[PDB]
């Protein structure tokens, strides 16, 4: 359509949907409780992602925010996307190590403050305050990843599995605040169509790729 | 008032409130844990429903959406209603059969995508895309009901109880996407005042009736 | 800034942030599960509160509502604040006595109807209906506190601890609907800058003070 980033919203819609289906069919048959939790958690993300990517593609997940002298297109559906799918990722990581509730409660709460303050940053009309919200949202993320290491006697399956998804996690998660800071929402260094592609690349890798790495091990079975 | 559907919003407000009270007084005395969960879940729905029906009655739960050449009155409070009360219904059904977490997580998540995409459909200005959101929301519902049967060794109390509320569930739940598709939100086949009545009839039967069928058995006691 | 209540939004921002930090550092080291839940719950509130107080301070958490012949400044971030932090308080109180799920589900649900209908009251343009929402929100709160006493064999630690925070709870919680009713949102008896101070005084005492009373006892340790 008229928006150059359309192609990347369409490709991400497509990869999120083909990914959930894969996951659905993959999930049919399974009857292991625990396994019935990663499939759930793991399948729902691009499931939710699918709808949120489609809401962007069709234009619903978009709003205009004025700042720095203009009308900046802002896809709030991302935050609705992540606010629902980041704890799924942290729940998959959490259940993985068997985290006590107090820390899981601490992770999703920092999580909604992370997405929550990320979304506040996204829609704040005062340019310099956008970077205050980023800094608090980055400190919460920066907080979560700190727990993601020394925040916690596991089986060598889930654990080695835990190294991967955590390292893929720091790099992936930390890449998100850099793309925000450099794209149209932040300094405006990188064009929205490139930022959209970077986010869809992280989202598909986060949703589908990270998905394709977790459930393909017996780290998930009880 | 000026809106012909007012009478049905007022009657539903009334039946939701008299229903929660019934449930409240009914619930006082009870000290069985499990039983303390159906009363909770079961009472809260028309409790929440009451407030959401009243917000419609008083006009707050209403917004105007342009499409197909006009300003269509849209009661978003329904989705806020269902987004909060449909998992209560699925939690009552779920706890009922004792569903593992992975499937309960899978049901509420499809559930918020169901209400979530239903609400997206409801407020999307592009007429043909409204029917795409309906189709995904119907596929999630269509998904949930599929689990509602072959998605799972129970006592003959909860189980026979489970036949009822599930069958009342498929017919009730499946009636909702038909009323949406045929009313003002969808094809506009049926007037808003008739659609409102159908929804309030399903909502009262869903909230109060379905309520009046569950807790009046020892299928709920531990 | 131009708003006289700014000073109180700035002080509350500050006290909420210094308070979470205190709590964070206090929380580092702890490895007791249960204790890892009060710190979580307890720390997150002024954590969330911090961001919501800052969103008010910077102007984001504010909207204008017309009624009684004018444009009344309304800080919706409070409800987003409380909707997220009141169940944390009730979870701290709940876990404290070890409440069965049915009642905890019943408390947060009345809770979101309390904040939920409080927020509806806050943004309703019809003046007399604002007081209907207050009355339902007060009845839910009035409901929660009723459970807060006779809504439930505990250790003399958590229990005596329970007397305090509950009594501090009724007075604190009940003070909130009085400040609402008397401030700019309600009868307009008390100026917004005084109402803001009263709420920040309750919020800081609720978030930080109530915080500073709970975790400083072994009522929290397992
Ligand atoms: C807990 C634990 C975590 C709490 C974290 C602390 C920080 C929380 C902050 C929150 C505040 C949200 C801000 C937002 C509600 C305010 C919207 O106002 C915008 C401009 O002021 C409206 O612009 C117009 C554009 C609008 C677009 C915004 C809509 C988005 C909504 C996404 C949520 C969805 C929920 C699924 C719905 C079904
Ligand atoms: C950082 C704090 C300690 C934590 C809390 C956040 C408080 C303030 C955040 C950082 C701070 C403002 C950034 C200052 C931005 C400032 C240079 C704006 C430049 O002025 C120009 C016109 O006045 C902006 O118009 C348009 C020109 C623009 C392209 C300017 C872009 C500004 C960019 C901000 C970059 C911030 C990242 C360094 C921080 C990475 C660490
Ligand atoms: C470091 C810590 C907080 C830093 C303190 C700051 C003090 C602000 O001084 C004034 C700048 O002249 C702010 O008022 C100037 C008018 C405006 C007020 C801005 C107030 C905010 C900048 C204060 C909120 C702190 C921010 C959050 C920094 C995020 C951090 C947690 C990553
Ligand atoms: C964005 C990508 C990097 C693009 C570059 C692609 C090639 C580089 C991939 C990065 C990855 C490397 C991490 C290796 C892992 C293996 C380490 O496993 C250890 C075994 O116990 C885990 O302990 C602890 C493990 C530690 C792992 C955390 C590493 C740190 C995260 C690095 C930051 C990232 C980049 C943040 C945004 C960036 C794009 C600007
Ligand atoms: C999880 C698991 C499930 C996630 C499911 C995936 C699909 C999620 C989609 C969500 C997106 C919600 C759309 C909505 C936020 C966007 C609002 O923008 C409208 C037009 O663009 C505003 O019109 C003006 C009218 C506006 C009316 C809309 C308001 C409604 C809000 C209902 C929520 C309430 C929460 C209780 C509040 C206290
Ligand atoms: C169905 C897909 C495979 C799943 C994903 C959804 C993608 C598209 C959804 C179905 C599809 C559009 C419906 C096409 C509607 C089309 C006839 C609109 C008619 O054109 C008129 C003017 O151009 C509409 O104006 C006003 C006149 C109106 C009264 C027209 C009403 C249209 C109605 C749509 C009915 C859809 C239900 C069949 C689908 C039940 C299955
Ligand atoms: C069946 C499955 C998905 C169907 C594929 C469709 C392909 C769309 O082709 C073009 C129509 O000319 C859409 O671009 C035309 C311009 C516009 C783009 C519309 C894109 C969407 C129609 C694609 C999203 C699929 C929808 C979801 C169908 C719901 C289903 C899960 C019940
Ligand atoms: C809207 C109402 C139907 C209006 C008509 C009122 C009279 C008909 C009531 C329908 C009901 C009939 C179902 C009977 C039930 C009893 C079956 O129990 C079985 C015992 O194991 C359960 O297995 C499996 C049981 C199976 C039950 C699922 C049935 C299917 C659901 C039928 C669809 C409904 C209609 C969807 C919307 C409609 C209004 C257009
Ligand atoms: C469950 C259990 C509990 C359910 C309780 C029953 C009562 C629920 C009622 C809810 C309804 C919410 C009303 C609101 C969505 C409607 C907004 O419309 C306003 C005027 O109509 C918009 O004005 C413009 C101003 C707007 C400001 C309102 C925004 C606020 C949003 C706060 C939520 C945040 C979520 C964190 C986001 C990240
Ligand atoms: C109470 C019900 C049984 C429960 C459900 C709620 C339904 C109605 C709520 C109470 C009721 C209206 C309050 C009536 C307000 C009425 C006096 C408004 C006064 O009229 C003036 C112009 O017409 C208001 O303009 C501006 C002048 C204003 C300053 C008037 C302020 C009105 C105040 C309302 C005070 C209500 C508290 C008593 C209730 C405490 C118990
Ligand atoms: C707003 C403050 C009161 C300002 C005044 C400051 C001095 C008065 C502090 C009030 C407090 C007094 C409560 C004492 C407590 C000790 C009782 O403990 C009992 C031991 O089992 C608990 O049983 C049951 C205990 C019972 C406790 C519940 C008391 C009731 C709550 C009183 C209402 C408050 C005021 C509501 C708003 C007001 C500000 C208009
Ligand atoms: C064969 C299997 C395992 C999966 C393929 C199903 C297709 C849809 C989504 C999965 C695609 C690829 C794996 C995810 C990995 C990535 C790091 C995602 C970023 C790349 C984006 C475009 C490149 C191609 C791919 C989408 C296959
Ligand atoms: C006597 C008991 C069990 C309940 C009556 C309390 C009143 C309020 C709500 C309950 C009403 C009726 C039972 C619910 C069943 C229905 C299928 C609802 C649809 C009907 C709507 C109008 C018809 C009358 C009734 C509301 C009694
Ligand atoms: C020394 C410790 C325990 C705490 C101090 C850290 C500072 C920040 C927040 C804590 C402040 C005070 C305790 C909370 C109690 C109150 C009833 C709050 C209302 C008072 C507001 C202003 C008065 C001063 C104080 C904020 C210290
Ligand atoms: C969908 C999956 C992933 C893991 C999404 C993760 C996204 C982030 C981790 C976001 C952090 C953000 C922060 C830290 C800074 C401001 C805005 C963001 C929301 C992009
Ligand atoms: C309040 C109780 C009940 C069971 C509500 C159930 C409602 C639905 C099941 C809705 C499904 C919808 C779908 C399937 C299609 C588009 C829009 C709806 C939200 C009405
Ligand atoms: C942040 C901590 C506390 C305990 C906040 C508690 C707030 C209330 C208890 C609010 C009740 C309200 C009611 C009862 C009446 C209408 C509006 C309010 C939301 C202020």
């Amino acid at each position: 359509t008229g928006r150059p980033e359309w192609i990347w919203l369409a490709l991400g819609t497509a990869l999120m949907g083909l990914g959930t289906l894969y996951f659905l069919v993959k999930g049919m048959g399974v009857s292991d409780p625990d396994a019935k939790k990663f499939y759930a958690i793991t399948t729902l993300a691009p499931a939710i992602a699918f709808t949120m990517y489609l809401s962007m593609l069709l234009g619903y997940g978009l709003t205009m925010v004025p700042f720095g002298g203009e009308q900046n297109p802002i896809y709030w559906a991302r935050y609705a996307d992540w606010l629902f799918t980041t704890p799924l990722l942290l729940l998959d990581l959490a259940l993985l190590v068997d985290a006590d509730q107090g820390t899981i409660l601490a992770l999703v709460g920092a999580d909604g403050i992370m997405i929550g303050t990320g979304l506040v940053g996204a829609l704040t009309k005062v340019y310099s305050y956008r970077f205050v919200w980023w800094a608090i949202s980055t400190a919460a993320m920066l907080y979560i990843l700190y727990v993601l290491f020394f925040g916690f006697s596991m089986r060598p399956e889930v654990a080695s599995t835990f190294k991967v998804l955590r390292n893929v996690t720091v790099v992936l998660w930390s890449a998100y605040p850099v793309v925000w800071l450099i794209g149209s929402e932040g300094a405006g260094i990188v064009p929205l169509n490139i930022e959209t592609l970077l986010f869809m690349v992280l989202d598909v890798s986060a949703k589908v790729g990270f998905g394709l790495i977790l459930l393909r091990s017996r780290a998930i079975f009880g």
